[PDB]
């Protein structure tokens, strides 16, 4: 579970690492903000989609309980980046500074430099402004930062409410109890780990047999020596068996005794 | 019990960590204060609700002795944050500075800059004020900080009185003695821990059996070797048993001999 | 898998290591940028092509599933360099500074130094410009840096989308399941490692026999003493066998039992 | 393989170590650049030729597959020095500064100091130039550095393309497969190492016998005591045998069983 | 082999250690340069001649294959000192500064201080010169340093070419193969070492016998106790035997079996 | 052999340690230089004569092969001091400064302070001279330092040539070979060491016997306990035997078997 | 032998340690120099006389070979102090400054302050002198330091010559050889050490017997327990025996067998 938190720490570090330079300009601020805050979010979303074997299971089968799980396991990375970027400021103020109405803002009482200043307005984040505009721009700076931080806090709140609702609904609308669901999760984890290790060992001993068949002898460590001494092997399982293993498994009950996975259904 | 104190230390650190910038402005101070002090409180409350298995037990059953316990175990995090934010100052003074009556305050004796200064009043926390207003704003600053700290201390006092009353009432209006309640708590803890560990081990050995059935042999460490050598397994319990385990248990007495949990009631 | 990440770290270090000096000049900036950002990319691409034994396997045979795999394993190095060079700036602004239209840019309102300044325009990155042009050049600098960073982020996004599509297509249009593909990968790795080690040992003992035949005795460590004591040898396999081993292997199935490599097909 | 990389690091260190002083002068810059960048290259080439036993094998025999191998193993040292010297600058600009056309270069707009300045042109790298010429010489400096770095990057690219073509051709136009070529390389290495060690031990025991024949006894360590106790010796092989061992060996096949070296052909 | 490299490092250290003070003077610069750069070279040459036992072997006999070997093993020390002194500068410029033609050199355009300045010319390395001559002397300084470094690089190149030619000729015009020459070198080394140690031990035990004959008993360590317990001794070999051992040995072949040294010829 | 090098390092340290103060004066500089550079040389020569047992052997006998050996073993210390003192400067310039001809030297063109300045000439090393004479004295300083260093380098060269000639002559005009001379040297060393140790032990046990005869018992360590337990003693050898041992031994040959020392001649 | 060198190091340290203050004065400088440089010399001479048991041996007997030995072993301490004091300066210049002839010395040409300055002359070492006399006194300072150092070096030379002559004469005019003299020295040392230790042990056991006779038992360590267990004792030797032991022994020969000490003569 801590992998997502490590990824979030890395996301914050990369935020403070790579670069940022607000291109004070009439109409490019909009696009630059949108891209520089969304493209890394999209990349993190893709990364989250990739390393979730549920999607490969699903596409191998080719449902709403699957999409919820996968998108929830994925979207934790883009959200903790969007929030960190909003709360940081200096990325919302860079994109929504041109759109400020120069009529409605109070300061050291002067109307405004002109009716020509829309390219002068959007130049504030680059801190380049005359002394009068210097004392003037703090207002719009603080206002935009205010809007950014408010959106950020509301985003955090909505994400929290959504997570709580998701949990309270998944527990309410599931056929099992919750303790048995914990047992089921432990079983999935243990089965996956044991299957991975056994597959590796079986494959290694098969390869050793193949090589020995060629040279006449195989060179091994003490460990692999034990691995061949204990476990023999003659040939893998047929393709239909592999095909039967893979797939999505919804909880099915044989008579009186439940099954917890497709490999279990292979009893 | 110390997990809540560690969370409180982390809450204080995150308070001093993330950000704060009072948006000196006519009407946004109100909203910004409310959100920036309540949204983290709401998030901490949700987090406290989530990790309290009592709520999942309850919803699995689908009562006032349950809601009190859960909300008490939860609300310790938002309260220790509200108090730290009030006592800190610089968050109440930011939101309730516009509402100060400019007529009723004494200082270096001048009436007030004008009757136009309500946007000049709410600009004090941003420390930007002319020299006369410089010597003037300290009064309202100290007054608002006074109000904040007083509310904070009163909140602490009320929370303490509430906790004491809750304890004195729960002990007065309970069928058991208190020493046996301590025994009951120890039993709940021990039972939960032992059940978790046993579930994990039983599940792992079941998965090992399943994998061996597939490949013809299972690769294991020395520890799991012992785990399979000692404890055999053939199949889990039926779903009705799991359903009988879960649920809320109020103290029920068989004839002469008390039961302390639903799993105990399964004798 | 981490070898590519180590190579990327080394690529960034070498970027910050070797040199860079923007030759402010009318028409050489174009060529210098193109070369100094593409030639290292081409070199990294060649290096990636070289150390991928798939290409030697292929040419030894003398197909679209091979080219995709090889070019994907290769192009990870040039892309992570192109992106680092774009996001860095100071390499796009050096090459596309001459082409800026001197009519369309707003600043401290003066038209432009002359209609003679195209060699004065392309001299900005060398920071040598008069005071008026000093306050003028920041605009074009920021604009070009904006364009560079935008292209960089879009490149990252396109690479991510391409990787995701490649994965989702390779899993959708393959005859096997995905778990068996994992088994197959583990088998390829184990077989390659074991074959390498066995080849080395067999060759060493053969050479020892040859030398002993000459001098009358061979000097060895304790390890090689054991190596000769255990494994004897009389002569290698004929050339047809080596020729049968090499080559590309597409997944072929003997009756009911799959084969996973050409050496396996040598059963 | 890393010996060449260690030699390259040492080459860079010696570049930054020994000296360099551009002799600003009319016609000596040409010669000094040529020598100070080629003579170390020629020395490294000779060194690479020397420590490649293939050349001694060849001359002992007294063919295009030999010359390619030897010159490739050799020229890695001069190329990684030529490239480091070009990319460094301050060695091309020193030699090709006199040949700059004083008519075709734009700067702070003055024609040129005179038509007498060809000895003033070639004095720029020594940084000794009047203030006007000070602001003037930066142009020619940057231009020459540009030319140097471009030639350097193109040299790297051509070397990479040449290496890739060499590999792709040697694998395409060879009678064996590539895995057996790896076996052959391992065999050559193992045979050379074992032969060296055995030769040393046999020679030492022969010398010990000779000395004992003189004094009546030989003084030895425990190690040499074991060396004489185990391996006896009476006399070396005749000169025809040594002559049969040496020489170049192209892959020859006895009936059904391949030979991998001349000593192997001595079966 | 590394002894020569250690001697070269020591030579460089002693160069930077002892002293150097260019005696700015009309005609003494010539002699001082010649001596201070040649006398240490002659000393290193003598030292190299001394510690090469080949010369003592030769004079004990009282041929071109001997002189080449000895002078090659010797001249490595003077050459690596001459080169270090040339490349260093400040030793060629000190001796060949008087001979500069004051007519042919261009600088800040003045003819020359006078036709009396030949003792003013040779005073430049002592850095004592008036301001005009200050800006003047840099030219002759750089020119002489140029000449020195060019001679140095050419010397290195010629030495490298000579070494390569020597090797390629010695391998081409020798009766043996090269591998057997390596065996021969190993044999010479081993024989010399074993003979030295045996001579020492035999001599020590003989001296012990002599002393015991005088006092009636000899005091020894445990080591010498073992040395006398194992190896007895009664008397050395006659002078004709020693005379037969020494001398130069050209490769002679007994019938079918080669001899590798004179002590071997004593079979 | 390294004892002489340690003595040379100590000589250099003592040179830089004790003192030196050039007594600027008309006629005392001569004497002070001569003494302060020769008296330590004479002392080192005497020290070298003392610790060379060959001289005591010779005088005990009461020949040109003895004097050469002794004076060569001795004069290595005064020569390495004379050379270090010449090369150092500031000791030749102190003694031969008065004798400089004030007519023949060129400088800032003035004739000379007077015809009274011979006590002003010899005052230069004490650095006390007026400004004109300040710029004047550097010439004579550098000239005298030049002469000193030249004499030093020539002395080193002559010493090297003399050593080489001595070696080449001693090997050419000796009755033995050179390897047997090495054996002879090893024998002399071993015999001297063993004789010294045996003499010490025999003397100690004799003294122990004498003391025991007086007191009735002798107190000893464990070591001396063993020394008396093993080796008995009754009385030393007569004076004629000691007289026969001492003396110079030229290589004499008994019939067919050589003798290597007088104690050996005592067989 | 190193005890004298340690004493010399201590002498130098005490020289630089205790004090020195030249009493600039007409006639006290003479006496102060004489005393402060001779009295420590006399003390060191007495100390050297005391710790040389030869003198007590001699006076116990109550000859030129004894006085030479004792005075040589003694005078090494005063000489190495006189030399260190002369070479140091600032102790000869303090005593022989009054006697300088004020007529014969050249400086900045003035005759001399007066004919009254003999108390002004001897005040120079106290550095108190007017500016003219300041530039004047350096001459006499350097001259006196010159005289001191010359006397010092001549003293060292004479001491060295005397030591060499003493050695060459003692070896020439002695009845024995020199190797037997070395044996004799070793015997004297061993006999003295063994006699001292035995005397101590015998005395301790005698005292233990005496004490036991008084109390009835003696308390001892383990060591003294062993000392009494092994060696018994009943009574010392008579006074005539002690008288026979002491005395000076010149080398006397019994018939055919030499004696090396008086205790040996007690056989």
């Amino acid at each position: 579970n801590g992998l997502v938190a490590l990824g979030t720490v890395g996301s914050q570090e990369l935020f403070s690492v790579v670069a940022f330079h607000c291109p004070c300009s009439p109409a490019r601020n909009y696009l630059y903000g949108l891209a520089a805050i969304g493209v890394p979010a999209l990349v993190l979303f893709i990364i989250g989609i990739i390393l979730n074997n549920h999607t490969w299971n699903l596409v191998a089968e080719c449902t709403f309980l699957l999409l919820s799980s996968i998108l929830g396991r994925a979207a934790v990375a883009p959200v903790t980046w969007s929030v960190i970027s909003l709360l940081r400021g200096e990325a919302y103020v860079c994109a929504l500074s041109e759109f400020v109405d120069p009529s409605s803002l109070t300061a050291r009482e002067e109307h405004f430099p002109s009716a020509h200043a829309t390219e002068i307005l959007a130049r504030f984040p680059c801190k380049e402004n005359p002394d009068n505009l210097s004392d003037f721009r703090e207002e719009v700076s603080r206002r935009l930062r205010y809007e950014s931080q408010l959106f950020g806090w509301l985003l955090i709140g909505v994400v929290a409410i959504l997570v709580f609702l998701t949990k309270c609904l998944k527990h309410y609308c599931s056929p099992l109890s919750y303790r048995q669901e914990a047992y089921w999760a432990q079983y999935r984890a243990n089965e996956d780990q044991l299957f991975q290790r056994t597959a590796e060992v079986h494959s290694r001993v098969l390869a050793a047999n193949n090589v020995r068949r060629f040279f006449g002898f195989v060179a091994l460590n003490k460990d692999d020596e034990e691995l061949i001494a204990n476990f023999p092997v003659e040939g893998t399982q047929p393709r239909p068996q592999w095909n039967a293993i893979t797939g999505v498994y919804l909880y099915r009950e044989n008579q009186g005794l439940p099954l917890y996975s497709r490999l279990h259904k292979w009893a």
